[PDB]
């Protein structure tokens, strides 16, 4: 049979088979209720509406994610996206292909024990195993040993690998992403008069950071810049017609990645977080994990956030040690290539948590059987 | 058929085939374990992992010396590592050549007896014995008079030799050497910040201790000139990128030999160590002893260690007495050369301890046919 | 005159006079900084707190340890704690009281001779000493002989004592107390669903294990016990008013101080670290260090732990021997109490390093007249 890789993330929900380059159904994972009062009678009108539907209809509706910073929080919503990946988008039986499911690191155990529950009871799948992304994203890169920085729209980690062994205890794990760069944005857009408060605004404030935002070399001299002239000054057509025009909070925006008191929080920036995160290491490794620094996630997709975060190691490390920043352009779908991998892989095969086993166990076996 | 030389020293392995002057396999004496979980399925992980391999891979093994004081203190360990010396490293068949191992004077019965019975049980060598390591230097020195001051990584012994005959009564035995050395010098390196705790920073420390380490002929007037300057200072490169600078820690790591109270031991240094050695020789022998003093082992490595035992020994010695201290380039390997120079013999042939012999007389027979 | 006793500790500062029975002044050795901006002119608005004034405030406030595993790494800060050790809550002029200070052993050498010049210089002190903590313990013991096991928030050491000569190359030395507890509880306390990110938090994290943590004579039968009911639970109020529950982790966390691998380190436990400092000792005074196991500071002070270090070093000494932990109820202030004790003996007197001296020789008279 053939395996099921569904990569669900805080913002978008990617799924296919293993063996597959790249996932079949990419949608965004939103549950969108109405929230005026029907008129015409004759026409199917549904209670909610899920993934692309619910982004067609945004003007009349109000959008819920299910998951937030990695953690699922409506797990009503949360099963009706997981019955839509797998009856309108995949087109599928739950019940005849094993599914592997991702989770970000340091999340509470109900997540993935919930997960499990549902998994083995509400579709009845033969076999699932829950996977670390960062893991994932190294099996992508083609590596048994790197560093990993995985940034997508609600959790942003580092896990560092060494020859196929992970150090558990210098996980880093940080709730600032995409998300919370498009609220920042969204707060910045009121200095030029422009106002978005509903949720179909912040998928238009979200698209606007997406097709206009790119990470500074400099933040101060890019800032005098922006002041000096208007050369940086770009303009984005809304859906009404309407034209607005946006000059610094182009790079302000990605700033709060490495300056995080930008909203209000006290840790540091992915900069100073890696090498923190290589610093607790054993000093036999940190070579290695200089030069193996691998993004992943669509955080990451930035125009010249690999230069910046280069030039912010180099300026951390040794002089004498080399930096590398891999960032491969599919690196959005980095997690669910190598979650297609290794569900591809003929040794993998012993390690899916079948039915029986889950009965026997329960719940809890998901903790012995999965890192 | 062609003889194995194998010098199992308590640092390294040195083995080859008789009539060489130079052993062929040179690896450390250890033998690594995870202590993290590993992630990443499909690539191959061993459980252990013996000698460069093991050093390679430091970072994320913990690595213990079967190897203590010159007395096998694992012999599972052990049994892995003549496994590997055999296979991997000489590409030979053990039970084709007769070995000849190696053994520190004044040692436990059972660690030669457990050492026979595993030559000839778990890889059925066809005959198999058991030398003296000083003996062997002296052999490999060209001589049949003199006392030889042996030092490797476990054990540092005397053994008086004149003429072909050993006094067994004035051998001298202290389980002082370099790991001694590299655990005070551990010790010592807290005093400027530096922390080493864990078993590869050891074999960092090993290794600075190995490239920044010199005996000082005079110890107070050494300390006052580095206390007065900064030109006894030296820096060393952490495989981190980080820099570290030493000053008297240079040579008050290898002044321990010479002052055993620095790691709160009662014994006498070695010069003193080879004075009461000689004087409880016959009177007649003495003159001889004093002028053929020859050292061997990697603790005799230590630049400027020949004229401070020169010159402790003169001010002990009678003024009449010629004192000669033999340092030659090659004393690492001494006991091997002379291991294989016995080998290659036709008068030692009658020696060997062959299978019917040990069949017959069991594991004892080591302690009637060999010294 | 009466002089200062200052324990100087990596979480907490304990002063007062000689003589006392308890220290007077107990506060946090933190200094706060604002992290947000004023809006609101008129009122006291100072640039950094210390102290209480800092864990009162610390909603809006940085705070930021001084000292480092007992290794002070912000000497700004360090002397503005110091500066109002002396006034605010002293109450004294420190130009007119010689002050006993105290330091962990195996510290680097700048840490005293830089404490030892602040103290001559900026305060201008008649004379200071530096005692070494475990020593001044066992001298609050009312002994002359014992092995000393302090763990603070720091550094936990080990020093053996026999009849008031200490064994310096029997020290140990691990880098593992209170903070790196803490940190662990706060790594586990997010399987939970409980997030503290903050220094704010980890305050309010060292408080909760401060009051739920305790030590378990059994770790897999008290896990069994927690897995199999819920009579391990217990609940904390927030001081936002939520209630949080914590299950196993009550005694997870300080577990870690008997398995250091829990936080990836290499180290032996504390139990296998007092064997090991024992057997480094004379034969002739393992056994009365046996029965003289005294435990200090505040990382002694969790339910339960003299049981098991008791029942561990039983397990690991002969059956002959009798173990005696001696827990004290006041063993958190036991250094402080042994230094008064020391600073009030009349052969004392000739110790104190006066200003004098430390002109005509310097910085360096700390490491001659100090141990
Ligand atoms: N080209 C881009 N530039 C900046 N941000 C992007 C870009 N593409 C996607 N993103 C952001 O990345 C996040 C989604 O990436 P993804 O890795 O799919 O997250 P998740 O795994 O949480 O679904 C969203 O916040 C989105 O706004
Ligand atoms: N150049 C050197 N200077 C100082 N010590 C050395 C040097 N080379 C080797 N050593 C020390 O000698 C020991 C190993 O020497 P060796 O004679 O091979 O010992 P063994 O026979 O016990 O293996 C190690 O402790 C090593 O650190
Ligand atoms: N009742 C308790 N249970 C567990 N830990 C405690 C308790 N009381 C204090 N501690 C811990 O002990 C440390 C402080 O003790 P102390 O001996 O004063 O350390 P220091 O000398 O480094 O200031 C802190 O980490 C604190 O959390
Ligand atoms: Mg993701
Ligand atoms: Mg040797
Ligand atoms: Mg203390």
């Amino acid at each position: 049979t053939t395996a099921l890789v569904c990569d669900n993330g805080s913002g978008l929900v990617k799924a296919g088979f293993a063996g597959d380059d790249a996932p079949r159904a990419v949608f965004p994972s939103i549950v969108g209720r109405p929230r005026h009062q029907g008129v015409m009678v004759g026409m199917g009108q549904k209670d909610s509406y899920v993934g692309d539907e619910a982004q067609s209809k945004r003007g009349i509706l109000t959008l819920k994610y299910p998951i937030e910073h990695g953690i699922i929080t409506n797990w009503d919503d949360m099963e009706k996206i997981w019955h839509h990946t797998f009856y309108n988008e995949l087109r599928v039986a739950p019940e005849e292909h094993p599914t592997l499911l991702t989770e970000a690191p340091l999340n509470p155990k109900a997540n993935r024990e919930k997960m499990t529950q549902i998994m083995f009871e509400t579709f009845n799948v033969p076999a699932m195993y829950v996977a670390i992304q960062a893991v994932l994203s190294l099996y992508a890169s083609g590596r048994t040993t790197g560093i990993v920085l995985d940034s997508g729209d609600g959790v942003t980690h580092n896990v560092p690998i060494y020859e196929g062994y992970a150090l558990p205890h210098a996980i880093m794990r940080l709730d600032l992403a995409g998300r919370d760069l498009t609220d920042y944005l969204m707060k910045i857009l009121t200095e030029r008069g422009y106002s978005f408060v509903t949720t179909a605004e912040r998928e238009i404030v979200r698209d606007i950071k997406e097709k206009l935002c790119y990470v500074a070399l400099d933040f101060e001299n890019e800032m005098a810049t922006a002041a000096s002239s208007s050369s940086l000054e770009k303009s984005y057509e809304l859906p009404d017609g309407q034209v607005i025009t946006i000059g610094n909070e182009r790079f302000r925006c990605p700033e709060t990645l490495f300056q995080p008191s930008f909203i209000g929080m006290e840790s540091a920036g992915i900069h100073e977080t890696t090498y923190n995160s290589i610093m607790k290491c054993d000093i036999d490794i940190r070579k290695d994990l200089y030069a193996n620094n691998v993004m992943s996630g669509g955080t990451t997709m930035y125009p010249g956030i690999a230069d910046r975060m280069q030039k912010e190691i180099t300026a951390l490390a040794p002089s004498t040690m080399k930096i590398k920043i891999i960032a491969p352009p599919e690196r959005k779908y980095s997690v669910w290539i190598g979650g297609s991998i290794l569900a591809s892989l003929s040794t993998f095969q012993q390690m899916w948590i079948t039915k029986q086993e889950y009965d026997e166990a329960g719940p809890s076996i998901v903790h012995r059987k999965c890192f």
